[PDB]
C-alpha cells in the first residue's frame, strides 16, 4: 500500500526508465544472470551465454529486456490496481516458466542497483524508498497466487 505521494516517486523514477528502456532492461538482466547464474537456467534461449560480454552483445537479450520492463511499467502505471496485468504474468511465471518467488526478490534488487549505477546521485533516499515498497507489492501479489497454485 502506497500512498498518492509515494506512487508519484515511483512514476517520476519510472520516466528515466522509459528514457532508455532497452539500455535499463539489458543491464537489469544482466544484473540477474551474473549476480544468480542459476537464473539464467531458466531461459532457454539465454543459457548458451557464458560471459557478459556475450550477454552485452545479445540483441535478443536486450529485446526480451524491453518486453520485461514494459510489462512491469504497465504495472507500475496502475499504481497497485493491477490484478488483470499482474494474474497472467503470476500464471505464466508459476506454471510454464516455473519461476521461484525468490527470483522475483532477486530482479527486485537488481533493479534498485540497475538505478543507482546509471543515476547515481540522481536516485534519492525517498525515491528508492517508494520504488522498494513499490516492487514489494508487486512481489506480494504475485505471492498470493502462488500460494493459490500451490508453487513452490
Ligand atoms: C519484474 C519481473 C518480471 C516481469 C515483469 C516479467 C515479465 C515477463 C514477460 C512479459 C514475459 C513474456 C510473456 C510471458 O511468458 O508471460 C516473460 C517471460 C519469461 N520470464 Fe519473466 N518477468 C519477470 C521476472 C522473471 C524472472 C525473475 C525470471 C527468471 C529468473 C523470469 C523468467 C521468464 C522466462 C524464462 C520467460 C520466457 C522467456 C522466453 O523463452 O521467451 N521472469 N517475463
Amino acid at each position: 500500500g502506497l500512498s498518492d505521494g509515494e506512487w508519484q516517486q515511483v512514476l517520476n523514477v519510472w520516466g528515466k526508465v522509459e528514457a532508455d528502456i532497452a539500455g535499463h532492461g539489458q543491464e537489469v538482466l544482466i544484473r540477474l544472470f551474473t549476480g544468480h547464474p542459476e537464473t539464467l537456467e531458466k531461459f532457454d534461449k539465454f543459457k548458451h551465454l557464458k560471459t557478459e560480454a556475450e550477454m552485452k552483445a545479445s540483441e535478443d537479450l536486450k529485446k526480451h529486456g524491453t518486453v520485461v520492463l514494459t510489462a512491469l511499467g504497465g504495472i507500475l502505471k496502475k499504481k497497485g490496481h493491477h490484478e488483470a496485468e499482474l494474474k497472467p504474468l503470476a500464471q505464466s511465471h508459476a506454471t510454464k516458466h516455473k519461476i521461484p518467488i525468490k527470483y522475483l526478490e532477486f530482479i527486485s534488487d537488481a533493479i534498485i542497483h540497475v538505478l543507482h549505477s546509471k543515476h547515481p546521485g540522481d536516485f534519492g533516499a525517498d525515491a528508492q524508498g517508494a520504488m522498494t515498497k513499490a516492487l514489494e507489492l508487486f512481489r506480494n501479489d504475485i505471492a498470493a497466487k502462488y500460494k493459490e497454485l500451490g508453487f513452490q
